[PDB]
């Protein structure tokens, strides 16, 4: 014998975008009037390239950061549960131990030989699954919920800290020594969809309020940390090296909810 | 206690085709009157072949591009969520380290020998899944949603940038040196269904409008980028090489929705 | 508050068979009166054998072709969505790089030796799934929807274009050199069920019509392309070779739908 | 606003058995009065053994055959869809290409050697799934639906056509040379459940009739084809060889359906 | 507009146990009044051990046998469908063919050698799944339904017919030569749960009766076949050998169903 | 048209705990008034350690035992079905047979050699799944249902009967020769959760009673069998050996059900 | 015919956080008035780093501990079932035994040799799944339910007890010898999400109370055990070693439930 009052609003600002889509609950048997909100937005990657014959520079997003802040004026409302949350990672382990025995019979020009062979074997394999981007929940309190989406490594197997005395960091290197700066960066074909184009997020969260509920304020804060990766032609081959955050683009989105009118709005 | 008003319309123009099938929602408990639209269309590949005894030319689609544009006249309506969206790619990693020891006993003509052997092993395997066509979401704002469907590589393992000093790019090469131009291209048997015949798309999107809702306009824009791949007989063997976009076929489809009459129409 | 009016009809003609089973929708909240049709028919393979002591000839279906054509007299009705549709194919890739080091100690008749060994390893595996028959959607417009079901290759790993200087095409060869013509063809045991007996199809499609809807016409067209594969005894062993379409059996089935009476009929 | 009239009947005759369990549909919105029937019966294998010290003979079923025939007196009723139907078989393919390089350092009695090694690797694996009995749909028309269930091969990997100069066909051979005729046949432990005891079938089928519907007749025809496999002791070892159909047991079951009374009966 | 009349009864007799739990159906639209019965009972294994210093004897169940017999007095009622039923077994097959080429360079005391190597590879693997106990349906008629649950082989890979000149049958042998008779049998730890303790069954079956339905009789017959496996100390090592059925415990359970009163009872 | 009367009670006694949560069924169409009970309790492991510099002793649970006893005073009530029950274990078998042929060409100081090589391969692999604790149903009658949960073996691969002349039983040994008694036992990190902390059970069971149903009594009996495993420092290395049951902790819990009042209670 | 009264409350205290979200049940057919509570909270990891050129110190959580305590004043209420609970761990075992035979033919300078080779193979592999954090249920009584979440080992394969004479414990070591103290710790990229940021828990539990139910008290107690892991530069390479609990942060949260008012509150 409860009623549900849906509502939603969205804002863009510079092509970022946040969709705040909420559902209010006025259950009579529940002492506290609760609501739950889904954040189904989008945020660009802005993968940009600058190059020449002997030099390249690809700007790309190393890590995204989305924080949702609640703010009750009377300070009764509190973000209860916040999805997504962290999970214990699993790894497949397998050990083996074998033994092989045998012998042989040989002959070469009226001289017959023969032999015996014994061997022992051991191997410890360890499989597991690694995502191209690790999504860790950084903070989660009564009025804050932060999430980071940070780059792990490429399908090729290169990370931000990779280093080779000759080629430097081989991250995003199409060719060790062939094509020029702008054409030497990895094509969107093989890249992770997160870097190729805008990606993320999907964050849900329930907030419990009293029957008094008049007004509350949620605030969505996107922050994209852009690393600059450069290619320097060292005469014989390409030598890549990765710098970091020259500028970190940031956009906040203020959402206000009215509980008496059962509506959600921007600003 | 809400009502749902379905509606749909379709247009073809030159054998492309777009199916706009929407469902309106007039929920009283929802302050904003929202609708959601599914785009279940079709678009041809137009795989064409031209050849001779010593020359071939297969035109094929390298990448498709579908952009949906909303346009509110009062500018209240805003495309909230847009499916499909990007996902973090997963890769299976597995490392192993073993050690094998043993020995032997031999003899050859009244002379007995024997030996010992020790060995160590290490291997770092990295499995993952690669689609024949990567589907990346390029843009997604308050009035635009672009998606690209670009070619990754063949089951054989060849990409657009593949090169061999002798055979050139072996993409779509049936035989290195046997049959003639027109007959040397890969048969539809082994090809990806996307190139063999028309394929794509499936894009959903919700747009939130106020109670005032009178008129809005959605616009579906298909664009197919056709690469020309040619085969040149270099006396002893075939030498393939891949050019690009000579002409890029494009088709727009204007859909208009009336919210007061609860109907969707073309133009 | 909508009503659904089911209806169905079937025809055989020469043992082919088409089942047109439709469901009409008279939704008041939908401006256009829509219907959806499932095509759950059957079509024979007609695998026939002719042989002798030193000669064989198995006729078999290389590719099936099913096209559904809509035809509105006023030209308001248009086939909206058509199932099945094409899907981006996925392939499993896995690369590995290892290194193994060790040594040994030996002795043979008062002379002790010893050694060291180092080795490096690399392997690039590529797994994927190939169907015995690729089902590609060829065309899909406002009044046409064509589908092809073409033969890929045998479980043994032979295709239509396979060739060996000695045995020729080993497709459907039970024995290289043992049994005679009629008995040398592959038994239905190991064959694909599509060739062993009749198979296919399953094609659904929705067509949107206005409230005016009086009459429409759907037309199912089956076409089976039969390749003739022959075995010629070349004295020492069998030499198989594959010709093509001597005759291509074809059957059309005219279905007419009345929307005012809510019924479907043949002719 | 439709009504469903269930009904069922079963008959045995010699321990075979057929269960005809139907459901009639009197939908007012459907112009044609349709029914659907499930055939959930059973049929024995009759695996029999006859043997001695130096001779054996196991009779077993090579292939089953079930055909369902409809017969309308006015000839209005027609079996629309018939389950099961054939499916395109899938096979997993995987190709790999590697390269391993290295070297060594050796010494034996004041004489130090050393070396280099290079190697290349290629492998084309092809996995797939093979059932012990292939179920192919042979025929399917307006008044007939035939299905065959034929033996493929054993888990050991032997088929009907297997041959070895010494042991002959090793199908169903427990021991090459040890135990006597009757005791030399494979125990029901390792055998396929289809041969060990009676097995099959499960066949569904819908038939569409007009409102006039008075009477129709379905007919279930089982036929079991029994191959005789014999073991002849050739002094040193067992030599098996497989003959075929000495007698093929057959049983028909006439079912009649009354649509005016909404009942199904035998004969 | 039908009614369902549940009912159930159970009996034990010597710790065996049978649960007959039925559900009657009085559907007006169905001409025949049908019922369906589930048999969810239990039956002990009675794994018993007798031993000494140099002798052992473990009694264990080789195969279970459950037969359900129906008996209509007027002979109208007939067991229609009977679960479980047999299924076609599937096996995974995989074939591979490779080729590896290379060479080497060597030197030992002012004498440089070198070489070439070529190799070819082929392998035919066959995987499949084997249950510890094969459940085959032996008979199924109008008034009988028999099922056998027979022992296949151990996880170690030993069957009833295994034989070794020295150790004899190694079935259920904990140690080849260490501990004494009673302590030499395999502990319940590694054994199959079916032999460790009582196990089975689960058999369902539908019987169709006319409206006249007054009385029917079902009869559940359990039979456990116990093989005696003995261990004889042959001085140096253990020599196991397996006899068979000394006594086969059997228990019948008479259930009678009243359809007029809608109840099921024992005796 | 039936009614369901839920009820529950729980008791602890010494930190063991049993949750008896039942649901009664008063169906008018069912002649017998039936109930079903779920047993979702908990029982401690009591893993205790006692040690010194040269001696250790870890007490741990080898096997748990839970028996549920019903007791009707008039003796009408009988435990019908009892979950969990035993299942036939499955094992994956795979056999392979290959053959590799090749040759070589060599030369060392104006003396050219060459060779041929042939090889054959066979391998019989057998995979399966083994739980750390086998759960076998020991007994199941009209008034008793016993279940055992016994230890199989460690992930490392050691069982209760493992023995090594030097280290003895390596079960639960952290180090062969390094740390002292108390610190030498395996940390809860790698241990099975059943031994690390309390675990089990989950047992359901239905009991059928007549309409007369006044009172019945269920009785839950836990029994934990504790094996004492000791470590004795044999000067150079650790020598572990496993004793058994010094004391077996036991706890009974009497539950009584009133069917007239539709309630369940303790004692 | 029952009623459900939801309710919830949350508290933070120092950025920890506990969400107590309960659902009361007032079923008339149930003698005892029961409730069930879900604990969907969050708790920080507080991974802190302190370092220099030749020294590092990363504080991290080794194990979490969550205990829920119930407290009835009249002492009628008792926590019945408590989720999560422990599960028997499964391990995949596989054994293999092969044999390979062959021979060779060689020749080197007018001297032809030849040989035979025989070999035997055995291998016992054991796969299983190990979580980065083992979640064991420590205690569960009538008024207490404790759960531990303890660290197992890294994806690399290092545990708390790992030791190497040279590098010490390689846990969390980015480089053996390259970068300095603060920069030498493992980046959040590769770390387990539990340590990178706050994680856990999710614990449900049902408590059965009588109709009298006036007040009860639940108490959530978080305790995080922080191990200090340090890196000491031993001139040539890094030597890591792991200390333990310097301080163990702890936070309790008192929740009180009123059953007469059907509400849950903090303190």
């Amino acid at each position: 014998e409860a009623i549900k009052y849906t509502s939603s609003d969205t804002a863009s600002h510079k092509g970022w975008k946040a969709t705040l889509s909420g559902t209010f609950i006025e259950d009579p048997h529940s002492d506290k009037k609760t609501a739950l909100l889904n954040l189904e937005g989008f945020i660009p990657s802005d993968k940009q390239i600058f190059g020449s014959k002997y030099y390249g520079k690809m700007k790309w997003p190393e890590t995204y950061r989305i924080n949702v802040k609640s703010a009750d004026v009377n300070n009764n409302i509190k973000i209860a549960n916040s999805i997504p949350k962290n999970t214990i990672d699993k790894k497949d382990v397998s050990n083996s131990i074998g033994y092989s025995i045998g012998g042989n019979i040989s002959v070469e020009g009226k001289t017959a030989g023969a032999g015996i062979n014994a061997s022992y074997n051991v191997q410890n394999t360890i499989s597991y699954e690694q995502p191209d981007f690790r999504t860790i929940q950084r903070k989660d309190d009564a009025n804050l919920a932060s999430w980071d989406i940070k780059f792990v490594e490429t399908k090729d197997g290169y990370n931000i800290d990779s280093y080779h005395a000759i080629y430097g960091n081989q991250l995003f290197m199409k060719s060790r020594l062939y094509n020029n700066g702008d054409k030497n960066f990895t094509d969107d074909r093989d890249l992770s969809t997160l870097i190729s184009g805008g990606f993320s997020p999907n964050m849900a969260l329930a907030l419990t309020a009293p029957k008094n509920a008049k007004e509350s304020v949620i605030i969505v804060e996107y922050q994209r940390f852009d690393n600059d990766y450069i290619l320097n032609w060292e005469t014989t081959q390409w030598r890549g090296t990765n710098k970091l955050s020259s500028t970190s683009e940031y956009n906040e989105f203020m959402f206000k909810i009215n509980w008496q009118d059962h509506k959600i709005e921007y600003y």
